[PDB]
């Protein structure tokens, strides 16, 4: 499943993720948008032997067990299978866990999302 730019900001903000730890829906948006192109079911292969899952690209190694990673710590306690599905809602537990170094964990949030207006990203939506 592929969301559109105002749908996954809806079913963000269902999630709870408006301005969670400080972070504005906008700076969700934005992660997902490049971390994955609003893909629920992109999947990227690490160097180090990790895999990244789902619509936030969550990581092998620390975050989800895939069973395939040497090193995994599995922090959120969740299969990377369940970072795979049209509900986003592993995905959002997951982040929610991973926030609490701040955004800066996701690459493409900290190299294109950190410093702009992010609002941009939901702005023309109705939420
Ligand atoms: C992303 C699933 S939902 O139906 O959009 C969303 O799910 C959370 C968690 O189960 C609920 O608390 C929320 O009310 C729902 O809208
Ligand atoms: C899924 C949101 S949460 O972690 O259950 C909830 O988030 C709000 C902020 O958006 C917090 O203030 C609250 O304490 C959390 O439980
Ligand atoms: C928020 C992670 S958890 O499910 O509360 C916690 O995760 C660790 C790591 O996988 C487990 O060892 C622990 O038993 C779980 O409670
Ligand atoms: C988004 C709902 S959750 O994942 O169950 C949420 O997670 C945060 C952080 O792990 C908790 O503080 C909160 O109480 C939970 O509802």
């Amino acid at each position: 499943k592929v969301f559109g730019r105002c749908e996954l900001a809806a079913a963000m903000k269902r999630h709870g993720l408006d301005n969670y730890r400080g972070y504005s829906l906008g700076n969700w948006v934005c992660a997902a948008k490049f971390e994955s192109n609003f893909n629920t079911q992109a999947t990227n292969r690490n160097t180090d032997g990790s895999t990244d899952y789902g619509i936030l690209q969550i990581n092998s190694r620390w975050w989800c067990n895939d069973g395939r990673t040497p090193g995994s710590r599995n922090l959120c306690n969740i299969p990377c299978s369940a970072l795979l599905s049209s509900d986003i809602t592993a995905s959002v537990n997951c982040a929610k866990k991973i926030v609490s170094n701040g955004m800066n964990a996701w690459v493409a949030w900290r190299n294109r999302c950190k410093g702009t207006d992010v609002q941009a990203w939901i702005r023309g939506c109705r939420l």
